[PDB]
């Protein structure tokens, strides 16, 4: 199997990786950063997040795997010290996988995104204001800061500052959580609210047609938007699972003791 | 089909009841409230509580329908004025069927209760303090008031107060969510969590073994209580639909405007 | 001087009592448990609540030490280690005051109570409902689990669960907040308030008139209420200070890190 | 007594304007934009903040009106239709003033501003991240969206959005607010938190150095700043009160009912 690995670029994690590639010379296994089918990240869930969105065009065709070499991350839950081991057990290829659900993001003006955490919205400078609609029916005009969409995986990132719940990624969802709402003229649920697949959520400008826009990581100025349209993905993440590390264990560990 | 109808006490109810009853001798009904196939209550959301737990037995042999005499409910979703039209139309038996997920809790000393909107726990006077277990991993420790687990369609009652997320009924899936918990000696996380089919959440005493237990309507001082377990029912609740009036409609309508 | 210790009741706080009385008979220092100067307790943030609750009457006439023999307390801020120099520095009565703010709480069928942290109300079971009056003018129909009407120095313990803000104890104030407010036929401030001198604060009973009071630690079930009263009481707690402990310095040791 | 008047630039403000005036050549009145005593402003609390800021070197000098052409206002609280009486009773200068704490921004690289709503922090975009510093005591490490640093007549603006409390403006105080805190590494306070006159405040930078400062409406990108510092104000604004019209009372005509 065709596999490269990504490093946050510290002198750990670049160390970490020359040494998995070579361990990985020793079994037939060919590097391949174009088209592979493991693809290991080592660092932070960060660096997860920039594997997953260099090859966001191929999900279905690669296994994710996660190293982190600092604390406890989220996507990146193994140990620098289990490595020797994660590069025999991927070598045979028997492995076991697990899928994680993503948000599609559309904006109209037409641009398709996908987020493994969440995509949010936000003013160009100057206030606020968008129409909230699902599916095809007025919800509510949202006036605040702005607003968040989030799936699963990632409830436990930004949608877990902003009052979301934390969601089990076996659930087929997304969250949209508020950022700083007004509530007097205009009201807002205030609630988080979880919608299933299927369910389009859109956002419409009410006088503003700009908004900083972002998805996981990356954030552009979008101008003249007439429409953002957030819904459950059809594709999903595939991770290489080579043992139980429970998502609530995964929660426990990293918010209240490790 | 046999059926039975419940009605709030009032005036304006019983009158609405003995109306429908007539228009029923109209067709070939019988009622009948031991064996009912047809479950209407008629009054609020509580009338419909009540319709509920007094079949709550029979669930997948009965169809509820749920009419307000007042302000709308989000199980009593029928306006009086719609009364004639329900009746003849559940008289064809054409209509279709809708079912939305519930709560097993279950109590040892063993007892074992159905909820359609949360089950709550609290001291018996005292301090509340219970160990948290997810799937038999140690989660936390909690301290506080209490805790509340929540069905889907309770999530828009109880946990919505306590800052829990609004999740759409066609989720299988419960929700827990905090009352007050002390953070500083101990530690919890604060967010509420959904939890999917078959995870079992668990509660254990620390020192007090006596608990205010609530499914529903129903609060009682259980004794001696050594674990409460919590998961998804297998069972579900069936409703008849005639038309569409969309779960997120109902919110709107509810906590916007109607 | 005349002093009293109050303890625990552990063996640590015993011991630790036994001393600085045996210190103290190393000077002219008369101990007096019914018309003392000095009130020095011995465990932790309860076991101060209890003495100044013992004395609550003869406020004006007392200093009162709070020592810690566990986790540092926001009125037992003195570690055992200093005992033998507190012991010294209160002989010589040198020592300056300081004054925190208390809450008064008036019931009426006349009762009045003195809080060093807050005063809360919840039903008698079954639903909570009150009507909020704030100087005569009605200001809110609440409806939820209950309300809390927090002291300065009370607001790092219940008010803080209930996202009251934590409040500087050389304000003279209270704060209220609300417990599990229901919002969509009642509408509630959500927000928490915060009344200076001399605002009157009251509870008036909707239907039931019956609910469990509390006062710091001791909580009655009232019958027959017809209003609740708070206002900021003109009398206040004196502690003696011996060096700087600044509460945010308490507020920082006792919730980041120690 | 010299005088001038704002307005929000509609039609309907301009008209009421331009007869205040009219009514006011009936008196013994001229109207100064430069030194005025009395500075009226006819729009809602937006066009009252300008007329602030417009003359934030002269507060001690000048009594402040507001009049709402639309729905209440806090600053703006007197309807159209009191005009008139409005022009009489400030002709015989007979009128009562009352006052309302400010907040003092400092900004070092030395930069002072004033605010009578409040003044917030965010990043220029990337991560934003401050070391939260009290009387010079190390506090927290705040990592999120930012912070938010409110007057008391400013709690009902952007500080109840962000959870903070309601506080009535008699005190002389400021109040603190996160938002989007993360909180698992960092580790903050959470409760929003209220500080007397004479406490300082001070935030400063760990990595970046460029932030987004806001000052009620204004909000510039300042560079290379080393430390923000926050304080109740010495100055005061001063309003004229012609009739009681309680801060509670304009709390509840404005989220509540009116
Ligand atoms: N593991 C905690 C660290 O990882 C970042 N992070 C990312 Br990127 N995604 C997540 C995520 N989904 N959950 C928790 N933390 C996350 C998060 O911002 C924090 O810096
Ligand atoms: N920048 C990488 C990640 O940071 C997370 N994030 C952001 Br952006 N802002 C916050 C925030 N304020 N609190 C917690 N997480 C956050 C968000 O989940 C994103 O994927
Ligand atoms: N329709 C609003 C009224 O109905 C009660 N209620 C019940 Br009972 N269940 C729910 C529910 N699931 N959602 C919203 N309100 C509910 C709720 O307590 C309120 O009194
Ligand atoms: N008593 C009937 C219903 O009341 C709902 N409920 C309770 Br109990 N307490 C609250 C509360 N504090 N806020 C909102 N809903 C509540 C809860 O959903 C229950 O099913
Ligand atoms: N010092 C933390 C411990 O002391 C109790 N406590 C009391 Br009693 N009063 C306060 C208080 N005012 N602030 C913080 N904790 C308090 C609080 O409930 C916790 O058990
Ligand atoms: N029983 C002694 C003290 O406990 C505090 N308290 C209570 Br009661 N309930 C809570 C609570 N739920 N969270 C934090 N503090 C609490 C409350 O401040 C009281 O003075
Ligand atoms: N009266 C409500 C309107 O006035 C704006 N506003 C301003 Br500007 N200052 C305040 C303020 N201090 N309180 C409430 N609203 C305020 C607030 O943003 C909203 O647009
Ligand atoms: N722009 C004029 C006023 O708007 C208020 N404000 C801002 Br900025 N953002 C929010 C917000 N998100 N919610 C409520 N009020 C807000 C803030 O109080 C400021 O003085």
């Amino acid at each position: 199997m065709k596999y490269m690995i990504t490093s946050k670029g510290d002198e750990k994690s670049d160390l970490l990786r020359l040494n998995m590639i070579a361990g990985f010379g020793e079994y037939d296994m060919e590097y391949d950063d174009v088209e592979p089918e493991i693809v290991i990240s080592i660092g932070g869930d960060g660096t997860f997040l920039s594997a997953f969105h260099q090859y966001e065009e191929r999900l279905d065709e690669i296994a994710f795997i996660g190293i982190h070499t600092g604390h406890l991350g989220f996507y990146a839950d193994w140990r620098p010290a289990e490595a020797d081991k994660l590069v025999k057990l991927l070598a045979k290829g028997e492995y076991q996988k697990v899928s994680y659900p993503l948000l599609k993001t559309t904006v109209k003006y037409e641009a398709t995104y996908l987020a493994l955490n969440e995509s949010t919205v936000k003013s160009s400078g100057g206030p606020f204001v968008v129409d909230v609609v699902i599916n095809d029916i007025h919800f509510e005009r949202f006036r605040g800061d702005g607003l968040c969409m989030s799936t699963p995986s990632g409830t436990t990132a930004y949608n877990k500052s902003l009052g979301g719940a934390l969601m089990h990624p076996s659930i087929e969802a997304m969250q949209l959580t508020e950022m700083a709402s007004i509530n007097n003229v205009y009201r807002t649920i205030g609630s988080p609210l979880v919608f299933p697949k299927h369910h389009v959520v859109s956002l419409q400008p009410v006088n503003d047609k700009d908004f900083q826009i972002s998805v996981d990581e990356l954030s552009i100025l979008h101008r003249d938007v007439q429409e953002i349209r957030y819904e459950v993905s059809a594709k999903k993440i595939h991770f290489a699972r080579f043992r139980s590390f429970p998502f609530w264990r995964r929660v426990h560990d990293s918010f209240i003791e490790d």
